[PDB]
């Protein structure tokens, strides 16, 4: 009997869960040995700081964000990483979401929108978890892709994370005028919210609107992070996290897996990485709206 550790990104909670629950029937009749999980989802740089800064063990670590790995676990807690899937930022609304009948009618208009006083939105925090980040570099290309200042107008005067240039700096403690934003620990923290009407639109991606049923509009491609051919306009702009004090460049969302080097079941962790990674894994991830790299 073994217990897999698993610590990974919040939008990898659907497909990771069915992955798991396939993966259990599969060792049990091919490796004739009983695997249970000990699942936790989180922001994926809060997930990699469980190892690196609390001293957790774990088996595998999932990150919507690759680059976190080398930067963070490299050599340190582990010598590898697979690159293996993609995404792309959307815009997330319901029909309790105000204004959401002129989005959908005028989805290139959305900065005006959420510039409006009695509009909410929200995005996770960039010091724990990359949608959050993103959700930030969206909104900073969006300055550069359309020629306004609307990364001042919605997130400068509205917070108190700035930016110096072409540069993000995410503050270690985030504050915000509630009356416009709610930012929350996980990008998938903040989908009941949306859900209730509480807040009208919400920065997250596409693969997590479909799983939950959301209505979205899709945004730039010179601005989504999705389009692997937009690379050079994504990196103009970058973000320096207060939770680690790292810098990371916008660019294509590539999320990546390891296993620790001394992870407790370093054998049985392999086998169940090469089993996400098979045809069963991309069928899965493909099932639940998210596809691999």
């Amino acid at each position: 009997e073994v217990t897999l550790i698993v610590f990974h990104a919040g939008s990898l909670s659907v497909p990771f869960q069915e992955v798991e629950k396939e993966f259990s029937e599969y060792a049990e009749r091919n490796l004739g040995i009983k695997v249970s999980f000990q699942d936790e989802a989180s922001g994926s740089v809060m997930a990699v700081r469980k190892v690196t800064d609390l001293g957790r063990k774990a088996d595998v670590i999932g990150v919507a964000d690759y680059t976190l790995i080398p930067q963070l676990l490299i050599p340190n807690y582990t010598d590898f990483y697979v690159l293996f899937a993609t995404n792309e930022i959307v815009i997330a609304f319901t029909d309790k979401s105000r204004y959401v009948e002129e989005m959908k009618s005028n989805p290139d208009k959305w900065y005006e929108i959420l510039a409006r006083e009695d509009v909410r939105f929200g995005f996770s925090d960039p010091n724990q978890d990359p949608c959050g980040y993103r959700s930030l570099m969206v909104i900073k290309l969006a300055d550069l892709y359309y020629g306004k200042e609307i990364f001042k107008e919605l997130i400068e005067e509205n917070t108190n994370i700035y930016s110096n240039g072409t540069q993000i700096y995410a503050p270690k403690e985030i504050t915000v005028n509630p009356g416009k934003i709610v930012i929350r620990p996980k990008e998938t923290d903040l989908l009941g919210l949306v859900e209730s009407g509480s807040i009208d639109y919400i920065f997250i991606y596409k693969s997590v609107a479909k799983q939950h049923n959301l209505s979205y509009i899709t945004l730039p491609s010179e601005i989504n992070l999705g389009d692997f051919s937009k690379e050079k306009f994504y990196g103009q702009i970058s973000i320096t996290l207060g939770s680690t004090g790292k810098t990371i460049k916008a660019k294509p969302i590539v999320y990546g897996v390891t296993v620790l080097k001394d992870a407790p079941n370093r054998e049985v962790a392999i086998e169940f990485l090469r089993y996400l990674l098979s045809e069963n894994g991309k069928r899965i991830f493909e099932k639940n709206h998210q596809d691999f790299l």
